[PDB]
């Protein structure tokens, strides 16, 4: 209620961003590609051009961090790392995620894992695909590829939730001090248990890109391993869910996919563009004063990269709100770009491909259960909250 971009920006709330992000980002792309949102106490980049320019600029921005990220992940986590520290951390975590390295696991581990949960839901006769199928597949396949084959999914899942709860533990006082330190304790305990597991892919972590006499240590690596458990463990499953949901909005395209599995790589890419799971949670911080258009950002301020809005940018895509398997080919920013580009960007679509291959081979008649609704939520991380389905 009032009695004008700046005026409007001051009224936008986090709850509106969480619940109705698309019309907000539609206005932002048009009126303020880099916008300060007072309720978010941060900048948000909404266009393809602004997101790619900020994300790729290794001279004037650094990878994002925050008090919670320092508290939960530890210092020199890979997200906020730059320079030789970042190059070294990428030298540690990237090798097992390259296609030549993970290729044998696809048929030796991933597809057998998928078929285990496929059989589980087959006995059910129907399913809530996210908790019943996509999430267990994602947790197990990411846990395996990063060298935690011997950690059970129940433990990987508890670690994920403890780290997430810690990142969400933002309550602060006027001095910038956390007021709920108890909300970090599950994350602290998770970190201790990860250390307990690893202290006795892994050999690559210590040695790859390092002098044979100077390997890495566990404390140098633990922040970046927690990054993966927090941010990698669930996202292949989220890609499956965004892709499944998008296909259901185009029945004729879903039908085609169920009769031709070679269309799945394209559907999965369009799924990521249509509902980017990491919608605005990526960020950078200015290293010096930066002015883009009318936005003057200053060192230390948070700049969220709304890759999800960039992937819905009318200047790049025609009718970007529509899922379209036959869309004119174009890259997307759902994995980011530049030096911080997702280390899992080659592995995640292969897990998702095999998960959907097996799903549509066994249940080609699969469809959303019309006795249920599909709630969709979030602007930092965005996706469906469940996917109740039926099949013949
Ligand atoms: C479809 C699934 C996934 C999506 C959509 C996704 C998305 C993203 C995004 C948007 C970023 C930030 C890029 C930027 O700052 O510009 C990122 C970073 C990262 N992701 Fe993923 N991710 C996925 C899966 C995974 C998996 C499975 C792993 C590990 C096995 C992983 C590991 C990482 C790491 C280590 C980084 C940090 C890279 C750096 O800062 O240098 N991700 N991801």
């Amino acid at each position: 209620k009032h009695t004008d971009t700046q005026e409007w920006l001051a009224t936008v709330t986090v709850e509106q961003l969480e619940n109705d992000p698309y019309p907000i980002f539609e206005r932002l792309r048009r009126e303020a590609p880099v916008a300060w949102i007072p309720a978010a106490h941060a900048w948000v980049a909404s266009t393809w051009e602004a997101c790619r320019t900020i994300a790729d600029d290794a001279t004037n921005f650094r990878g994002g961090t925050s008090p919670m990220h320092e508290r939960v992940l530890g210092t020199d986590h890979i997200l906020g790392a730059e320079g030789e520290t970042h190059q070294d951390l990428r030298a540690a975590v990237d090798p097992p995620l390259k296609p030549r390295a993970f290729r044998p696991l696809l048929e030796e581990q991933v597809r057998p894992t998928v078929r285990r949960y496929l059989e589980a839901i087959r006995g059910q006769g129907k399913a809530e695909l996210m908790a019943d199928y996509f999430e267990p597949i994602s947790v197990r396949c990411v846990g395996d590829v990063i060298g935690l084959t011997d950690v059970d999914s129940d433990t990987l899942r508890r670690w994920f939730h403890a780290l997430a709860r810690g990142i969400a533990n933002t309550a602060m006082d006027a001095e910038g001090r956390f007021t709920n330190p108890g909300g970090f304790a599950p994350a602290d305990e998770a970190g201790a248990e990860i250390r307990e597991v690893l202290e006795p892919a892994l050999s690559h972590y210590l040695h790859h890109g390092r002098p044979h006499g100077d390997p890495r240590t566990l404390e140098q690596l633990l922040p970046s391993l927690k990054v993966i458990i927090l941010g990698g463990l669930q996202e292949p499953g989220h890609q499956c869910a965004a892709t499944f949901l998008g296909l259901t909005t185009r029945p004729e395209q879903l039908k085609r996919v169920t009769e031709d599995a070679t269309l799945l790589p394209r559907a999965l890419t369009e799924g990521l563009r249509w509902m980017s799971p990491v919608f605005s949670a990526s960020s950078r911080l200015p290293l010096r004063e930066i002015t883009m258009g009318e936005a003057t950002m200053r060192p230390g301020q948070t700049v969220w990269l709304s890759y999800g809005s960039a992937n819905r940018d009318e200047a790049v895509f025609d009718r970007p709100d529509v899922f379209d398997l036959d869309r004119a080919t174009h890259p997307h920013l759902a994995f980011g770009t530049g030096r911080h580009l997702c280390s899992g960007s080659a592995y995640a679509p292969q897990v998702a491909r095999i998960a959907l291959e097996e799903l549509f081979t066994a249940f080609p008649s699969i469809r959303l259960d019309p006795a249920h609704e599909v709630p969709v939520w979030g602007w930092l991380f965005r996706g469906p909250q469940r996917l109740d389905v039926l099949w013949d």
